[PDB]
């Protein structure tokens, strides 16, 4: 009955966004993971490899589904008859541009937002400087999952 | 069966307390609203006197229930079969020190916490900043429960 | 003869700016609006109407467009004030780079507003992306602006 | 017919609060310095000697002891705003609840002011300690003021 | 030649000090940690206590030292023959009061602060909030080094 | 043999850069700052231009040399036999960018980062905003080294 939607690009999926939908998965009794696309900027991966990428990491996580949309998160939320997102908070910096995003959601739809403090392991893990790393030969196997770093790693060659 | 508990010395509860108790009981199965008795800062009410403003507050919410607890907030949310807890955050520094607690929290027992965002209307009320304004005759009726503004009055003459 | 000189893009006017506008002009007896010239929506013009529009009840205020130094603006028009609201702690600690070296260069100072409560999380940027994929922001802008970004977006 | 209250507790004044109430005191027609009546170094009226000493070039500025809401002073002088310095993002936090419920229950406004560069870091009790250990602090603050804190320490 | 100061009230030293302490003893060719005391608030360990907690766990550590003071730090530092104090940073708001000491060290005496950021393990760790669960029977024994987590249980009992 | 890097694309070379220069040269045995090299971003000074104006603003550091660098920094560092970086940080958000991309080169290679706190003056002025400010005709020359004032003079007409 209860049910939260988890939303990013991951671009690629981080052990920090694992980290985030295990603890939601703990505690609501459906997530739904949103990878939510850009149509008018490519990433590093397609949404098909991104979802995959997730898809078998988290493969330990019964009640927990991926799925891609665009357009206001508030629409892909409601259209499931859900009414709570759940997203990863690693800094007072990202609680600041969260708060605003969560604030408008909410007025605009009735959508209540619920942070989790980030894993002090993965701080200071983020999709685009694992990437940033990877580019110039940085070690960020640690960082990522095993569905991740050799894909990651075939994308930069 | 989902549920949080919601820790605070809510001294008195106000309108930002109870934005967050009712989007806590929307989302969780149950929520315990946990009122901490902390022998040596005796504030202005009474343990019995802020539970029961609680209860006035949150007589719509069915699956939300209000008791006294003391000492190390993990064992009560354990010791009730329950792994989370729920908190409003206002700013920025909110975030900082609630971030510390409940990395500590999650370290020391597994227990999570889940932060929601304060409604704009209330960014600016706390308990303390209440009482104060009270004492010296700002009217803050539109900071705080019907029924907590009429005994708040009383405690002051 | 006091004054002040609030700055910004203003693409296009919020309730938020807007709030920022009123509690200046209520504190100094003259406030100029600078709509700054530099991708936008709305065309110079189109925000000063839009901001003349939205500002008809305060008599003290007027509204121009401006390029260059924000420095310049204001010293050319005889002020040395600048009126500006703040949202966050984030938004102070960029705004006080500005602020301190404007201050350096010119003498100009400035003054920070804090943000009506209501209206923490309004800002143009995210009021036309929430509007462009069909959200309603008909309660955070003036109701002139509302209907003119509309017939921006069909 | 412009004004500002600008309150602390002043013990003592610094070299930071008198920037701030010189720039006040440049952009408002008429500034009160609100002394704030609360353990203390300096007497109420020792703190306000302290202040008039400084501000002696400041001829639209005027000092007073003040106790209860600052709201209540600040609308029986006849104004609505409050001026005060601002170092920091966490300043800022602290300072922006105080003026939205200081907005909420009474209409007064605050405008925010930043530190000038060279006294960032500076704050009555950090000098007061330094001092107290003996440091020296005579660049931060008023002539007047330092060989008064010496008395004090001695 | 090169060589810096540590300060704290290290009452007790974490594995978070620990950590500072061994980043600072591989950059500099000495280190002293100052223990420093205020002889007017006595905390949970006496001097002597805090020092030899020190001791014990840094014993692999050829180049540091452990001196307690009191008063001012620049002056402690100077009478050394030294000009740096070396301090660990977990948040932007550490940064900012640290940052008005810093400044305030150099302009009285011209002594420089180099900060370095805390291990991600550690970001949470403080000896009061230490001390604060432990008091309350939370199991804080990843947190502190073997020379101090048994002590410090005896001190509570 | 103590050293760090003090990385920047010091474009130009401002007041505040030097004072953290001077700060680190006076506490490590060797500096090596690093002028970044970026294909992409081609701003005001060549490379060549920015390395001559550090060297006339640092004529009085024997310790210190100037070197270009591309690619991952931590390999630049650890190509030249060091294991530190040194930056200066003026603010919080400074701090909280930083303390990421810190914790990040310690994570993939082992090496350290030192901060050293912004002098007051220079609280305000980057690199960036100095060009912008002189591009529009505004006095810059008490935020720039002599020497660089008189080129930057040059690109401008
Ligand atoms: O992948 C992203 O874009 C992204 C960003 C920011 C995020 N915060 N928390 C989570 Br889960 C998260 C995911
Ligand atoms: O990977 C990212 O892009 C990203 C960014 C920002 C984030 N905040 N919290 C989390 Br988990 C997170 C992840
Ligand atoms: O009442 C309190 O002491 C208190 C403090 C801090 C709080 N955060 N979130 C909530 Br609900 C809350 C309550
Ligand atoms: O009442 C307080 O002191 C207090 C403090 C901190 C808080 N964070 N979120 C909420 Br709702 C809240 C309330
Ligand atoms: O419209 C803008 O570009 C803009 C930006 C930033 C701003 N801060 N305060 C105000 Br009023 C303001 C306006
Ligand atoms: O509209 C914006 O872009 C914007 C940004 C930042 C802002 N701070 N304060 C205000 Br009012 C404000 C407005
Ligand atoms: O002296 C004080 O108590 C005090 C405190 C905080 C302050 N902010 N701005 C100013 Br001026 C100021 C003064
Ligand atoms: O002196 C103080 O205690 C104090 C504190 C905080 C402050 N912010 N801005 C100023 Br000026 C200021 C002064
Ligand atoms: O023990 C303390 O008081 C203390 C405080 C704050 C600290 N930051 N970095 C270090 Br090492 C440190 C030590
Ligand atoms: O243990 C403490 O008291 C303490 C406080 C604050 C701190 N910042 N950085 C470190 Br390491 C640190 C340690
Ligand atoms: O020149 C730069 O790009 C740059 C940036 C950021 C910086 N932090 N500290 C230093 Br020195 C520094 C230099
Ligand atoms: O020049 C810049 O852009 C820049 C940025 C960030 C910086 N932090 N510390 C220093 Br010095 C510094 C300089």
């Amino acid at each position: 009955m209860t049910g939260a939607v988890c939303p990013g690009s991951f671009d690629p999926v981080t052990l920090g966004h694992l980290d985030v939908f295990e603890r939601a998965a703990a505690q609501f009794d459906e997530v739904i993971v949103a990878v939510l696309i850009n149509p008018n900027k490519a990433g590093m991966f397609t949404v098909d490899e991104r979802i995959e990428m997730i898809r078998e990491s988290t493969a330990d996580l019964p009640n927990l589904r991926v799925e891609s949309g665009q357009g206001l998160l508030v629409d892909f939320v409601r259209e499931r008859g859900l009414n709570a997102i759940v997203k990863g908070l690693r800094t007072g910096t990202d609680f600041e541009y969260e708060l605003q995003m969560a604030q408008m959601n909410k007025h605009i739809a009735g959508v209540d937002t619920f942070f989790v403090a980030t894993a002090p392991a993965y701080s200071f893990v983020s999709s685009s400087l694992a990437k940033e790393v990877a580019t110039y030969g940085g070690d960020v196997s640690a960082l990522l999952p095993a569905s991740v770093h050799q894909r990651l790693l075939g994308k930069l060659r």
